[PDB]
């Protein structure tokens, strides 16, 4: 089999606010020009936040897509793919959000009432970043129940975005369930003081969950159980809590009884919504994709404080990662992990990182159940350390000169589209990352070359339970990278 069975797309993120919040495509020249600078460099397509807050802005079912219908006829004029994000989220308080996006004006003004449609932490302090999954299922948004929001918006970009659809410009539907679009809590607020090598918070307060919680406790016999207090604040460090330290809180039955309960609202979370998307996408030439953040600091401590507060129940004698991969399964559904460039020794010793070894964890976790993996970078790079690095993780065992890899990964979407990318050395080392990526082959704009047909999208396999979710938190060894990519960009 040929080389061109190597090949890894390459994807571009578009700037914030190319639509602005008042639903105008700001400057088509503009972005024209760099479009135009991205498919000469042989990059297979960009990808797009769909916000939710600037469609439904007026009112509930009021959509208005008529700039972002603009912004596509643009993208498929300049001859390249697109990957469309629901964006459910606000954009403005996480790292390198330089717009304000908030989510509805319309839902806001409910949670000026019902403060508890928010994430909140033990303080009190309700997060506006993102619905609570506490209310999925609660109808007090007009009638519609959160998970009918959301639905009903992807029933509208499908009817509205036909034409485009069909011509097959949009080859993947992110789907945003959580902050920043991750499947996750908002435990590291920026906007709330947090600052990196800190532990963050559990994000389960608002009333919903917390009745949620005491209902299930007890079920379980002990009624008496409550939310954690004892787990600190958001930029302690874990030895320095009651919960997180060793032979702490975490390593109890009511710890481990907490840790499971609020993972588990997350796969639930995005295993409901998958269907819906899954509904609404039905029949469409699209891959279904959802994005999982890097949580690396702390990665290498046993409690992996971190990890959990964000909701992912990972310790090194419990696969938190695999039981997402084995939950995507039944939707044909694409792992998007959203840190691929960090080298552990980039970190401060003090924050017991381990951006690689989370990595190989995360991807191996998903060819292992037989999931498409994909991934971005987490922050700006121009370097070819990093480039070189994504580059290993896409092919972590090289090309294979004679056939397809063994391992691949399906895709990955660069960070952001700027000025700085576009200057001249710093686009000419991209220009060799794409090459790199591309197994040293030209771009290839027939997709099917290279094993990557998209077929019409089936509905959904069964329901898996939450049983066989969980036997996936069965540790394995990871598959065996290289120690450094056969592709280098130097
Ligand atoms: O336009 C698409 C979306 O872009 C933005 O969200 C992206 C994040 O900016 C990007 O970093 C990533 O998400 C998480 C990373 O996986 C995680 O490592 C972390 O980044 C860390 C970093 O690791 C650490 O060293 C540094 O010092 O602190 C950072 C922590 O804040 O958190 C990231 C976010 O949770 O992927 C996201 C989605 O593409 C926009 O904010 C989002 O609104 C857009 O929808």
């Amino acid at each position: 089999s040929n080389m061109l069975l190597n090949y890894v797309p390459v994807y571009v993120m578009l700037p914030l606010g190319v639509v602005n919040v008042d639903n105008v495509f700001e400057d088509p020249d503009g972005l024209k020009e760099q479009l135009l600078q991205l498919r000469a460099a042989g990059v297979d397509g960009v990808m797009v936040d769909v916000w939710w807050g600037i469609i439904e802005l007026k009112g509930p079912k009021q959509y208005d897509w008529r700039a972002y219908r603009s912004l596509f006829q643009l993208v498929q004029e300049c001859g390249l793919t697109l990957q469309a994000i629901m964006s459910f989220h606000q954009c403005g308080g996480n790292v390198g959000d330089i717009v304000n996006i908030p989510i509805p004006q319309w839902v806001l003004d409910i949670g000026e009432s019902n403060h508890d449609i928010f994430y909140t932490n033990r303080s009190g302090t309700r997060n506006k970043e993102y619905l609570t999954v506490g209310v999925d299922n609660e109808p007090i948004f007009h009638g519609r129940t959160a998970i009918e929001i959301y639905s009903d918006y992807m029933k509208s970009f499908r009817e509205n975005m036909s034409d485009f659809l069909e011509s097959g410009l949009i080859i993947d539907i992110e789907v945003g369930l959580g902050p920043a679009g991750e499947l996750r809590y908002p435990s590291y607020p920026q906007s709330q003081g947090w600052e990196f090598p800190r532990i963050g918070e559990f994000q389960c307060y608002d009333k919903y969950l917390k009745a949620d919680f005491k209902a299930a406790v007890a079920r379980a016999g002990h009624p008496e159980w409550e939310l954690p207090d004892d787990a600190g604040k958001y930029n302690d460090v874990p030895e320095s809590t009651g919960f997180f330290k060793s032979n702490g809180t975490y390593v109890t039955e009511k710890g481990k009884f907490f840790l499971t309960w609020y993972s588990n609202k997350l796969l639930n979370h995005g295993d409901q919504i998958l269907d819906e998307a899954n509904k609404a996408f039905l029949g469409c030439k699209v891959k279904l994709a959802i994005k999982v953040s890097g949580i690396h600091w702390w990665y290498k401590v046993e409690n992996h404080a971190a990890e959990l507060t964000a909701g992912y129940y990972n310790l090194n004698d419990r696969d938190g990662y695999r039981p997402i991969a084995r939950m995507l399964s039944r939707h044909h559904a694409i792992l998007n992990f959203t840190c691929l460039e960090m080298r552990d020794s980039e970190q401060p010793s003090d924050a017991k990182s381990g951006p690689q070894e989370l990595v190989q964890q995360v991807l191996s976790g998903g060819w292992r159940e037989d999931i498409r993996v994909a991934g971005e970078n987490a922050l700006p790079r121009y370097d070819a350390t990093a480039y070189n690095q994504i580059i290993l993780n896409a092919k972590p065992q090289g090309v294979n000169n004679n056939g397809p890899p063994k391992l691949s990964m399906f895709g990955v979407t660069y960070l952001r589209l700027s000025d700085d990318l576009l200057q001249k050395s710093n686009f000419n080392i991209f220009k060799k990352f794409v090459l790199k990526m591309h197994a040293d082959q030209d771009y290839c704009a027939n997709p099917q070359k290279y094993n990557h047909a998209i077929t019409p999208l089936k509905p959904s396999a069964p329901k898996i339970p939450i049983e066989v979710l969980l036997e996936a938190t069965k540790p394995t060894l990871p598959f065996p990278w290289l120690p450094e990519t056969d592709m280098k960009v130097d």
